């Protein structure tokens, strides 16, 4: 009985491991809940518009309800894309990582959602700008796919990640707490069957629960 | 000295990050009238993210047998990383975006590390050398610098770094502006005194 | 009693003119209808992706309830762009005059949503392609301005004009027959008031009996 | 000959206006090994629409006085414009699509059209010259050439001919490969014997 949201951010279709791997939890999970809906957002095979001076303008504007239309359109792909977000229980992302972060259309789209007013808020206490999350009642899985090894926790290269660990930290900011990440590790060097088989388990057991 | 001018807020007269830079960038051509700036602008133009023909071509195994059509889907990776060998000095100028730089910025990055060029394998190596990078960058909010109570929320330069140190740049400095959406004269005499001696 | 989809094309805003005289038809349209649906789709201050050839691959699939996920991935737009137009009884699309043509985002939508077996359709007499449209009760009016003089009809300039000729055939070509095209020309020279005064006098009568 | 090459087709190796480009492009190398061939990709990589910014810098009143953002909103366009300057032949291929160009193109054209620079206003004036230009085209259908029963519907290459007219771009011509869908050994002659005496 959740509603799902499926963002994936891989440029790669077939041959994606993180996509292949986010597939493997959504089937899963349509098997233990025949009736649940998916929504899937690609954002990987697809350009997601980078923000722009005219949605800064819009998104903060002082006065929301004097936007003009124009300044509305500015808006509107985002109002889309959180429009989603709020009619789902649970969000699914899958990532490779790409230089030590996430491919710039994941960035994107997460640049699209953070909204003033809609996703966050704030007031000035003595000054000081304190904000508020706005999402409240989400879950998020984020299944992630690396070429090398070592970037999870205790991993020698942890210090390195800036992909999950930094999707963590934008999505809590939002109200998105509850997180879990799933990541297979060695792509490039292809044991990395071990780790893809251990990231199945994994995601299957959460479908079965979730 | 060479520079390379990294742009990547989505706005003009009015970014902090882009107008600092550029009070940076006035002050080492005085003191060194004949220097040459290159701009890269990647925040106010849209930049390609990775495809998959741009992983194809550049991973390929052969480089020397790509096809024409490949070749195409790397040329302004070829521009790009062109601009960086040709430079001492790179200039980035960002905001934090999210916690950390906007989307053009990374798709910049993207495109600049590459296989064969940047950087190789053996075990990963940098293959470019003697370089130095400022990074420039501005925040709406406080404390996400060294000793900051938010400091492990930061993965805008921090990031930089580590995908800078990669393909070899380890001479990073950083300067930020804090506090926009609530130090700037700080920063800009900052910038100022490093101008006086690059 | 129309449900109506309006596309604007020109990239400026409040500075528009195309886009003025198309919100004139509508705000006067609305008074008349009360209750009537404006769906609005931007693709000048927003960028549309161009046709890939993974968009080709996916439209003229052979078998298309074959098309894997991440080829449907690469139709999503195209068919929320499409099913925009199939909601709709009348299509407003407000554009500039860019060099003899409509500018590369409205080029690009159209290329969305001429879609094989969607929109149109084929078949083979005696090993030649027949075209057969599929869109069926549809209107179109087409809001145009100009910085020159001449490109209409009977113009001395008429035969430089593939913008709103070039939109005639493309839309007909997926079965929208009744097209409207209204014009305002010398926007370069700024007489254009006379143009724009006429243009909108126009605009107010089609709204009325609409 | 310099040759500039832009294709706009998104396709790569399955491109048939592609295809063609390339075996004249070959075949005229052979005939003057001393060309330059510079590619223009159009169609495989996203080519950014014209925006408000790009309205706003184009058409300024006094160019020599833009800001350095105004300047980034051009860079693209210079360099486009440059590499249209620094030819002397330029070879478009392409697909038609919904009876005119992909957006791709249409986008290219959009940005090297430049007021002061490919023409100029007292009434409008060329400001190209000693160009000459080879299209090549592929389309599915029948008739949209010279008579053809469909010629009316062709607003791709009679499209091009008059936004390169105006820039001053006279002297073109137009080879046309058709029913793709359903002439390219024709075609393909064509541009081979073409290419023995550019
Ligand atoms: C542009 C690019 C950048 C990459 N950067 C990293 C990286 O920083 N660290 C790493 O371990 N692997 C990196 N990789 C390898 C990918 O993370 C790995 O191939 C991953 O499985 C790709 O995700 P996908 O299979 O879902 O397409 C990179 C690959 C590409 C194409
Ligand atoms: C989309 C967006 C996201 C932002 N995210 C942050 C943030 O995570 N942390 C922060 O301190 N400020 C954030 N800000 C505020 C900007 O960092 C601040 O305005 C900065 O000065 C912008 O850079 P610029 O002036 O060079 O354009 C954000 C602003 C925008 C428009
Ligand atoms: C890039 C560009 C190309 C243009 N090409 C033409 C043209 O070919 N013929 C013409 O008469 N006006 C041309 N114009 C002028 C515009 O058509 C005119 O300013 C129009 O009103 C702009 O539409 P808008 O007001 O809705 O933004 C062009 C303007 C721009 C910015
Ligand atoms: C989106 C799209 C639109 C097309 N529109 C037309 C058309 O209007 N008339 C036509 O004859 N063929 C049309 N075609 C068929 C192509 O013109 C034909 O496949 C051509 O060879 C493609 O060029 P290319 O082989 O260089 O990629 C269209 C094809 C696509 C994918
Ligand atoms: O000394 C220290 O702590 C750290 C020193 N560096 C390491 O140990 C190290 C670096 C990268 C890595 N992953 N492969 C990657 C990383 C980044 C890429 O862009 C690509 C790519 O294919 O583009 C592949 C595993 C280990
Ligand atoms: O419990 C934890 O790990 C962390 C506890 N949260 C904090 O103390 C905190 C969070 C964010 C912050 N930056 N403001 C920002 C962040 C996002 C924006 O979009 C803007 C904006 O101006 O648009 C400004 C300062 C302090
Ligand atoms: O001899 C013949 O039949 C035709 C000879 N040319 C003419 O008479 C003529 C050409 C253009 C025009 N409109 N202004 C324009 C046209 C194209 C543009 O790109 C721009 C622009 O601002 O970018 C402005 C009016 C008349
Ligand atoms: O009554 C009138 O004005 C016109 C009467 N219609 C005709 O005779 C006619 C129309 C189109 C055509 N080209 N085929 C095309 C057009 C669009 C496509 O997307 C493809 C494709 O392969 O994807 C191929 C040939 C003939």
């Amino acid at each position: 009985m959740s509603r799902i949201l499926a963002v994936h951010a891989s440029p790669r279709g077939e041959r994606s491991q993180s996509r292949r791997l986010a597939e493997v939890f959504l089937a899963a999970y349509r098997e233990a809940h025949p009736q649940a809906r998916v929504a899937r957002r690609e954002v990987g095979r697809v350009p997601l518009p980078a923000v722009t001076e005219a949605f800064v303008a819009a998104a903060f504007h002082p006065q929301p309800e004097q936007r003009s239309l124009a300044m509305q359109a500015d808006l509107a792909l985002s109002d889309q894309l959180v429009g989603e977000l709020f009619d789902s229980d649970l969000l699914v992302i899958s990532t490779p990582m790409y230089n030590f972060s996430v491919p710039s259309g994941l960035k994107a789209w997460i640049d699209q959602i953070v909204r003033l007013g809609v996703t966050f808020d704030f007031v000035l206490d003595n000054g000081v700008a304190q904000y508020r999350p706005l999402l409240r009642g989400k879950r998020a899985l984020i299944v992630t796919s690396r070429g090398g090894h070592g970037f999870g926790p205790g991993g020698e290269n942890q210090a390195m990640n800036h992909a999950d660990p930094w999707l963590r930290t934008a999505l809590g900011f939002i109200g998105i707490d509850e997180v879990t990440v799933v990541a297979a590790e060695g792509e490039e060097s292809g044991s990395f069957e071990d780790s893809c088989d251990e990231a199945e388990q994994r995601l299957l057991a959460l479908a079965r629960s979730a």
